[PDB]
C-alpha cells in the first residue's frame, strides 16, 4: 500500500475508532471508552484545531470538494463548541485553531476564516504580552508570568502568514519582536527548543519538559522567517533544531515517549508538520527517509481489523486506553510521508 493509500485510510480510521454516540460530541476523547460521560468532560478545543489541519492535508492531496468539506464542518464543529468564536482562556489554544482558520481561508477564500485567524493574533497582541521574564506572550489569561513556546512560536509562524496576505509591516514586526525574546530566553546553543519558564514564578524553565512539538513549531518559525528575510541564520537554526531533535528525541528509528497525557499525543505529529517543511526546503534525504523509515515502523504495528490505531508508542501495538491526539499525530505523520511520497520539487 502506497503511502498516499495509508494517510486515506488513516483518514478513515478517526471515525472507526472514535465516533461519539451523539452528533453534538461528534468524537469520543478515548478509545476505548468504558464510560464516555466522564472521558468526554474535557472539550479538547485544541486537538480539533489540528484535525481542521490534518483534514485539510487530505484536501491538498485529493483535490476532493467532499474533503474540503469534512475541514470545514470540523473547524464549524469546533468553534461553535467554544461558544462560536476562537477566543479562548489559553493563548496556544487559540494559535492552533488561528493557524487552521488561516488555511482554511486560502482553501476555502471564505473571508471569516481570515477574519478568526486575524482576530486571534490581535487578541495576543492586545492582551497577552508583558515584560515579566524579559517579554513573550503568556500561556493563559489566569497566569501573565508564565512565557512557553506553544504560544510564541505559533505566534511567530502566525505573524508571518498574516504577514504575507497582508503585507502590513506589524505583523513582521511582531513576529521578529517574539522570535527575538524566544530564540533568546527559550532555545539552547544547540538549538534545542526549551517548554517554557517562570510556570512556578520562580524564574526558571523546565529543562526536562523535553517535547518534540516545541521543536517542530520553532523549525516552522525560523522556516517562516527565512522565507521573508532570506538570512541564514533562520536555516541554520532550523537545521540545528531538527537535528539535535533525532538526536535527543529519538531512539530506534521512532519517537520515544513523551508522556501517558493526552495532549502529549498530539506533540510529535506538530513536529511531523514542520520537519517536513524543513525536508522540502532542503531536500534532505536522510531526514525524508527518517518520516518514511518511522511510518513504516507505525504502519506495520498500527493495524486493527484492516484500520490504523495508532497509539503513542509506534514500534508497540495498540495497548490501552488511547486519546485521539495520538491518532492524529499518526494521520499527520502519514499525510506528511505521502507528501513526500510525490516528490515535489522545490530547488534544483
Amino acid at each position: 500500500m502506497k503511502w498516499s493509500e495509508y494517510a486515506n485510510l488513516a483518514q478513515q480510521s478517526l471515525e472507526k475508532f472514535y465516533l461519539a454516540d451523539t452528533k453534538e460530541q461528534f468524537l469520543n476523547n478515548f478509545y476505548p471508552t468504558e464510560n464516555p460521560e466522564e472521558d468526554n468532560k474535557v472539550f479538547n478545543y485544541w486537538w480539533l484545531a489540528h484535525l481542521v489541519e490534518v483534514r485539510l492535508d487530505a484536501y491538498l492531496r485529493t483535490k476532493k470538494q467532499a474533503d474540503l468539506e469534512v475541514a470545514e464542518k470540523t473547524y464549524l464543529h469546533n468553534k461553535n463548541r467554544n461558544g462560536g468564536t476562537l477566543i479562548h482562556d489559553f493563548y496556544d489554544d487559540m494559535l492552533w485553531n488561528a493557524l487552521a482558520a488561516y488555511r482554511l481561508y486560502k482553501a476555502t477564500g471564505k473571508s471569516i476564516y481570515l477574519e478568526d485567524a486575524q482576530l486571534v493574533w490581535q487578541d495576543l497582541v492586545d492582551t497577552g504580552w508583558n515584560d515579566i521574564m524579559g517579554g513573550g506572550f503568556a500561556w493563559r489569561r489566569p497566569q501573565m508570568y508564565y512565557k512557553n513556546t506553544p504560544v510564541n512560536a505559533p505566534f511567530i509562524i502566525l505573524s508571518c502568514w498574516l504577514y504575507n496576505e497582508l503585507n502590513e509591516t506589524k505583523y513582521l514586526e511582531w513576529a521578529m519582536k517574539t522570535y527575538e525574546w524566544q530564540t533568546k530566553v527559550l532555545v539552547r546553543e544547540d538549538g534545542f527548543v526549551e517548554d517554557g519558564i517562570n510556570r512556578l514564578e520562580d524564574g526558571t524553565i523546565d529543562y526536562e519538559w523535553k517535547f518534540t512539538y516545541n521543536q517542530g513549531v520553532y523549525i516552522g518559525a525560523n522556516l517562516e522567517l527565512y522565507r521573508i528575510t532570506k538570512e541564514a541564520i533562520y536555516l541554520d537554526t532550523a537545521n540545528k533544531t531538527a537535528a539535535i531533535s533525532l538526536k535527543e528525541l529519538t531512539e530506534d528509528g521512532i519517537f520515544k515517549d513523551e508522556g501517558n497525557g493526552g495532549d502529549e499525543g498530539l506533540f510529535k505529529g506538530i513536529f511531523y508538520r514542520y520537519f517536513t517543511d524543513l525536508i522540502e526546503e532542503t531536500a534532505n534525504k536522510t531526514y525524508r527517509d527518517f518520516v518514511l523509515n518511522s511510518c513504516q515502523i507505525l504502519v506495520e504495528n498500527a493495524k486493527l481489523d484492516g484500520y490504523l490505531l495508532m497509539g503513542m508508542n509506534w514500534k508497540e501495538k495498540p495497548s490501552g486506553k488511547i486519546p485521539y491526539s495520538a491518532e492524529l499525530s499518526g494521520m499527520i505523520a502519514l499525510e506528511m510521508a505521502a507528501k513526500l511520497e510525490l516528490e515535489h520539487h522545490h530547488h534544483h
